[PDB]
């Protein structure tokens, strides 16, 4: 059964339900990103009709068979009608197509729906800042201030800078990324392009990423391994043993392994600095955890939040246990006495 903060009140809408089966009084079922906990349930025996990006649409049709006639893309930016409600999808700085979701109810309350996101002060220019917001359905992944990480372009320059330098003292050296879904591209891609590679990886991967309208996105990846000194394999296999075993599939073409791990926060981000990070070492391979998030940190959330002026705040991340919950709601009241709304 559907909880009730993936209902949205006073429509036939659901967000991110597709576990539960036929939900009673759903006309439309909107889907935030392509993200495994959020499509749980989807498949080509799916019959209602899907509202969701185009970018998500294409995953749907090509990853999960979905068919055609019930996936039903929507631009960005743009105000829509959907069975009767005015609706707009606003890009949500977390995976390619991953969207917010702003509901004009018929009784005049306006709702956002965040889905997963990572706020940015560039959302305070979006249609946003138009009208008022009632309820916010909002991602709090990381809402304690405790999670402290970099911006993604310090990150990004920390794993260029790393992988250019090891690569040019060896040139028999290669890079390795892991990935298990969706998201964090940019890692794999800068790497890649400051080594003037492409970026190698399996039949599988390739096709995923073909779904996600990057520009000049043959230019920069393939199916070929030979051709390329920066390969993508499952994060499970980013080990010493997993990588042990890659070289030797590589036919001494290489003799020493650069590996990148992009992890959300770690416990290691409330004491050492980007700039200070050093890798786990055996051998010939060493293995860097990099904090790149596509979630909010606290601070990113506090003042999303604090601009955005919510009556009422729906929590849909760590909603499972009581103390979650309570430290939740002591720090919105607080940011809301510090505010003054
Ligand atoms: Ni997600």
């Amino acid at each position: 059964t559907c909880p009730f903060y993936k209902k949205i009140p006073g429509t036939g809408f659901t967000v991110d339900a597709f576990q539960y089966g036929v939900v009673e009084g759903c006309t439309a079922y909107f889907l935030t990103h392509f993200h495994s906990d959020h499509y749980a349930g989807l498949s080509k025996h799916f019959t209602f009709p899907v509202y969701c990006s185009e970018i998500t649409g294409n995953l749907l049709k090509n990853k999960l068979h979905v068919q055609e006639q019930y996936i039903h893309p929507l631009p960005l930016d743009t105000e829509c009608i959907v069975n009767g409600v005015k609706v707009v999808l606003l890009d949500a700085n977390h995976c390619p197509g991953a969207v917010m979701i702003l509901f004009y109810l018929p009784n005049g309350t306006v709702i956002l729906h965040t889905g997963d996101f990572r706020a940015d002060p560039s959302m305070e220019r979006s249609l946003l800042a138009d009208q008022k917001v009632h309820m916010l359905y909002l991602d709090t992944t990381y809402c304690s201030p405790e999670y402290t990480f970099p911006s993604q372009q310090e990150v990004i320059r920390f794993a260029i800078n790393t992988a250019f330098e090891a690569v040019t003292l060896n040139p028999h050296a290669l890079v390795v990324c892991g990935t298990y879904s969706i998201g964090k591209e940019k890692v794999f891609l800068a790497i890649a392009d400051v080594l003037g590679s492409k970026v190698g990886m399996s039949q599988e991967k390739y096709k995923t990423l073909q779904c996600l309208n990057i520009p000049e996105i043959n230019s920069l990846i393939t199916t070929d391994m030979c051709s390329s000194l920066v390969h993508l394999l499952p994060m499970m296999q980013i080990n010493f043993k997993g990588l042990q075993s890659h070289l030797k599939k590589c036919g001494g073409k290489y003799n020493q392994i650069l590996a990148f791990r992009p992890t959300g926060w770690t416990h290691s981000n409330k004491f050492t600095r980007i700039a200070d990070v050093i890798p786990q070492t055996k051998g010939n391979i060493s293995i860097y955890g990099i904090p790149y998030s596509e979630h909010s940190s606290y601070l990113e959330m506090k003042r999303f939040v604090q601009w955005l002026k919510p009556q009422k705040i729906i929590p849909t991340v760590n909603v499972g246990t009581w103390k979650s919950r309570s430290t939740m709601e002591k720090y919105f009241r607080e940011w809301k006495l510090e505010a003054g709304y």
